[PDB]
């Protein structure tokens, strides 16, 4: 097919930079992070949407590996598990240096491309990973964190999640609390991409107005095509365009077709909508592979990407528009976030108020007057 | 005084490298780590044993800043707080660049020396910080940890603390558990100094026997001069001699005189003993300033180091013997730890048995039990 052949042509020069893959979660749940276990060899790994040959076959040259710890680890062992999940990614890149190239910069991604290696970055999914600490946040940054999904499927003491918009979770901060604002301010100062996937609409809006740099939705689709609260509504998409942000499309069937069954065409519909409402420089991929149970027909795994690009081409997307959805838009936003960073600027050090910290798993040293 | 003048002469070419200062804990306790607070200004900080003017007058050119979180944080927020405390050390060095030089290697200490700066390293005190995780261990390593105090004054699930020897604690591992042995094995491959302060005699022997590299007692004194179980007995001192380890003397009164009152001459007594039994290369300093409530008359703060050196010259110690206690012995041990590390070797990944993980502040993903 001409279009599939064209997809591959463009992809050899502009590999796909995906914004959210939950393989590290699989490595933990399946092998307790024991990478030397034989069933855990990534060149032969089966039962997952991802593995080395599939990444190569799908022309994936950059991946934000999701460092994820469930919501029930908040106020428990969220910080410890986050560090473990960051460790497995560090190790994965050392065990397979011929494949993965661990990076923490926009320039690093371009280097991986040059070397024919899959750029591997870390994306921390959920604000509960920092346990309301600016110091943990700075520690994660040093450990490689390059994007922080403010929340996951649960409220933090300083940011509300999407379940607030479905009625399941009660609005706590109604967007960002004053400490949440300092978190956002610290993220900008550090040069960490602010990810708005999983947050409530109030938080999306609060952060888009507040953030000094372009934000992202690492794995979110269009609310107009599928009315999921995990999806981005049109008024927000207009904020996305206004700020020159980025929305990285999620392939999960239930966010694509709003039902269990979905296909490659419906995913292209989401990409088309975002492209008209938010503009072409606001579209990207954040498949959510290995994080979701159901993936689209035609988009079974990480090797199916070229087929999705062929469809875009079939639909008359220009080469510039697809290359932008492939890697360029992410690189634009990443560079912006880096240019907006100011490390010589005094870090945020005002802790969250004690009355806002939660759980029965902490001590109160430092707090007094 | 002739001796005081010679001390200052020797100290210019051999600044003291102290193995344990709890200033970080004071910054937490007094200001909640708010370094921008003017009360917290280190050039005029009062009410502590340490500050910039005092560090300069004591001829200190190397400092292992203790990153300590109380035993009651174990199975709670030990990891969070460990990161916060490591964060304060990082910022402190960034905030006072003229004084502090954050280093993580032996050549770094030597450079801090050439540049006239106080080499700042991180020593994590207490195994509860890694929360029985090899992953958290490696995370802490990347964040700056150059020595791990196996335990503080409480047992971890893999090592026994000194309170076992006084009858206050029950010997759980009776040395090092199999997991505890891998922690040691992992510490050897990473190049992290194993600190035996606060551990039980059994743990001291198990580690001295097991470790492929010399160890340290960052802040422990002679048991013979003061029968405190925070002090090292002569049998272990013979082991320190064979393995070429190092004991950095604690200045605390109740460890020096074995009572609330103590003076500079009694500290020199412990140094004399250790130099006799363990050898002149098994001796150093780990004052424990800002960590304990009582310090010797003549050693009220960190500026008093030249006075102790003068007393040693008084007691006929050779220049080389004092140069070694000042900086040379720690440096020898550190480089021996770096040469024994195998970064190329595969990281330890066999987790601690689930049944060995205590507390009700965690989740069991990875095990599923
Ligand atoms: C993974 O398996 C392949 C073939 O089955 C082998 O060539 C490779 O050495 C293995 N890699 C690791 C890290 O075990
Ligand atoms: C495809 O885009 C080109 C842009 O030059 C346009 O001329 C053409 O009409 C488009 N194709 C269709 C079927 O609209
Ligand atoms: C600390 O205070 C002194 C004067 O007391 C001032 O000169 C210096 O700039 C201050 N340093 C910082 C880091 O605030
Ligand atoms: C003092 O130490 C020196 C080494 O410099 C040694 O030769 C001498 O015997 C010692 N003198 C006394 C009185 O112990
Ligand atoms: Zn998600
Ligand atoms: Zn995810
Ligand atoms: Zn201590
Ligand atoms: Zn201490």
């Amino acid at each position: 097919d001409f279009f599939r052949d064209e997809a591959e042509r463009i992809m050899r020069d502009s590999p796909v930079i995906d914004g959210h893959n939950d393989l590290p979660w699989q490595l933990l749940d399946m092998f307790n992070n024991r990478l030397q276990d034989e069933r855990a060899n990534l060149t032969t790994l089966a039962g997952t949407h991802t593995n080395i040959p599939k990444l190569r076959a799908g022309f994936v040259g950059g991946q934000f590996w999701s460092v994820y710890t469930p919501c029930d680890t908040q106020n428990k062992d969220a910080v410890r598990r986050t560090l473990e999940q960051m460790d497995v990614v560090h190790r994965m890149c050392r065990m397979y240096p011929e494949t993965f190239l661990y990076v923490t910069s926009s320039a690093g991604i371009r280097q991986a491309f040059r070397e024919g290696k899959v750029a591997s970055l870390i994306g921390v999914e959920g604000g509960h990973s920092i346990d309301s600490s600016l110091g943990v946040l700075r520690a994660l940054y040093q450990l490689g964190m390059r994007y922080l999904t403010l929340t996951h499927s649960c409220n933090t003491p300083w940011a509300d999640n999407w379940l607030v918009d479905t009625g399941d979770s009660e609005p706590q901060s109604q967007g960002l609390s004053p400490f949440g604002q300092r978190v956002v301010k610290e993220l900008n100062r550090l040069g960490v991409l602010i990810d708005l996937a999983h947050v409530s609409v109030a938080t999306m809006k609060a952060t888009l107005q507040l953030s000094r740099a372009p934000v992202i939705f690492s794995h979110s689709s269009a609310y107009s095509v599928c009315a999921s609260r995990r999806n981005v509504p049109d008024d927000v998409l207009r904020l996305v365009k206004q700020t020159d942000s980025l929305v990285m499309v999620n392939f999960y069937n239930n966010y694509i077709s709003c039902t269990n069954k979905a296909n490659l065409s419906q995913v292209a519909d989401h990409l088309d909508h975002i492209k008209e409402v938010a503009g072409a420089r606001a579209v990207g991929f954040g498949g959510d592979f290995d994080g979701v149970p159901r993936v689209p027909e035609g988009l079974e795994d990480v090797s199916k990407y070229p087929d999705l690009i062929a469809e875009l081409l079939r639909r008359n997307w220009t080469e510039a528009e697809v290359k932008g959805a492939l890697a360029d838009n992410l690189l634009r936003v990443f560079e912006a976030v880096e240019q907006a960073s100011n490390l010589t600027q005094a870090p945020e050090e005002e802790p969250i108020p004690l009355d806002q910290l939660g759980g029965s798993c902490r001590t109160h040293y430092g707090y007094s007057s």
